[PDB]
């Protein structure tokens, strides 16, 4: 439960916010977030929960945390503080100068010049997908799209068999929302398991895949150890199956609440985008952080070193001093400000990745299915961790108001 509060560490800045379980999930992950932002909650508050640490509170200190590699280093980037030490994924653990050299070759596989490719790829699973879903008026969105359109995809790109997506898709929520079953170190091990005879498998019969391609790929010119591969494809393969996954479920329970949004997107198609970044900072769901290299005093607070904070990408468009009325979903928003995708050196590298599955989803899915409602009293639960999600979304319509293609 708690911590005892390290002598350091002011009381009257305790706000024991459990990022796992939060007090308001009820009302909404963001919404259980956002209690965050109240009145008069502080820039910076400690949490004795989870083994103790800070949490900034506002986008102006979130974003300046993650300008600054030198005092807040991704080498601890988990909470609690065991799942930060295991955590050594690449590029994702390291900190300029050193992270630069592998978060290129990352950027290698999954940006953008690979994204335009997989392009048709994406469109066409999302039609297969969504038109075989069309005349039976029902579906659970988050396993009979959510899931499979982004994962898919993935495993596409990787090059990997879709049988073995129980599995990967079990470990890697095992990371970022544990059920218990098994520890971060545990999950982390179960994934390099079963990466280390792929990796050196490709690294004898080169193929294009991802997989492939880091594994014989070379930093800033020197070739790339079989574990260096490993420890990145491990960090891709997390990126790739726990991201989109959720943020669709997110979107999609928005729209099936809210008639007056779809109509918009159904008669003005061309905002689509637009309505996507404005999803992107309204149902932000992902918060990891850092930790202290050195003593630091921040915004007025004593840091010490080795302190975890954690730094919620989630929190600063939801932050009223970024966006007015923040909880509001207006696609007209002409200052969309937010940090979903990160911010600093580890901006996302699947953001492009990210916004192609999104926006290629909204376009195929109103064209078919215009109208559609959650499923009747059905009553939506979140689930809260690393990266939010959604637990189930029964969605319902009637095939006559359907349109195939
Ligand atoms: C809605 C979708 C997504 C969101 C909100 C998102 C968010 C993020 C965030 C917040 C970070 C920064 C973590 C930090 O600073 O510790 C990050 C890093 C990263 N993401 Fe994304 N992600 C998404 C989708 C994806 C996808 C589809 C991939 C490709 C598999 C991916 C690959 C990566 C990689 C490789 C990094 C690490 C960059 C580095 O550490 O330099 N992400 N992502
Ligand atoms: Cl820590 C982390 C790492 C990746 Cl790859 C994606 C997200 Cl959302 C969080
Ligand atoms: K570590």
């Amino acid at each position: 439960n708690l911590a005892p509060l390290p002598p350091h560490v002011p009381e009257h800045l305790v706000f024991d916010f459990d990022m796992y379980n939060p007090s308001n999930l009820s009302a909404g992950v963001q919404e259980a977030w956002a209690v965050l932002q109240e009145s008069n909650v502080p820039d910076l508050v400690w949490t004795r929960c989870n083994g103790g640490h800070w949490i900034a509170t506002r986008g102006q200190l979130i974003r300046e945390a993650y300008e600054d590699y030198r005092h807040f280093s991704s080498e601890c980037p988990w909470i609690p503080r065991e799942a930060g030490e295991a955590f050594d994924f690449i590029p994702t653990s390291m900190d300029p100068p050193e992270q630069r050299q592998f978060r290129a070759l990352a950027n290698q596989v999954v940006g953008m010049p690979v994204v335009d490719k997989l392009e048709n790829r994406i469109q066409e699973l999302a039609c297969s997908l969504i038109e075989s879903l069309r005349p039976q008026g029902q579906c659970n969105f988050t396993e009979d799209y959510a899931e499979p359109f982004p994962i898919r995809i993935f495993m596409l790109l990787a090059g990997l068999p879709e049988e073995d997506i129980p599995h990967l898709k079990y470990l890697t929520d095992q990371m970022t929302r544990p059920d218990g079953s098994m520890t971060f170190a545990e999950a982390k091990e179960a994934l390099y398991d079963y990466l280390i005879p792929i990796i050196e498998q490709r690294r004898q019969k080169p193929g294009t895949d991802a997989i492939s391609i880091v594994a014989n790929g070379q930093v800033n010119g020197r070739p790339i150890t079989s574990d260096e591969a490993k420890r990145m494809c491990g960090l891709l393969l997390l990126g790739g199956l726990d991201t989109v996954v959720n943020f669709l479920s997110f979107s999609m329970e928005f729209l099936a609440k809210s008639p007056e949004h779809r109509q918009e997107l159904i008669e003005r198609p061309e905002r689509i985008p637009a309505a996507c970044e404005e999803l992107l900072r309204r149902f932000s769901l992902v918060a990891d952080g850092r930790i202290l290299t050195s003593d630091y005093e921040f915004h007025g607070v004593q840091l010490k070193k080795g302190d975890q904070i954690l730094l919620p990408q989630m929190l600063s468009g939801l932050d009223e001093r970024e966006n007015a009325a923040p909880m509001h979903v207006d696609f007209s928003r002409q200052k969309v400000s937010h940090t979903t995708f990160g911010h600093g050196s580890h901006l996302c590298l699947g953001q492009h990745l990210a916004r192609r599955e999104i926006i290629v989803t909204l376009k195929e899915w109103l064209t078919r299915i215009p109208d559609f409602s959650i499923a009747p009293g059905a009553q939506i639960q979140h689930k809260s961790g690393i990266v939010s999600g959604v637990q189930a979304l029964p969605l319902v319509w009637d095939p006559a108001t359907t349109k195939a293609v």
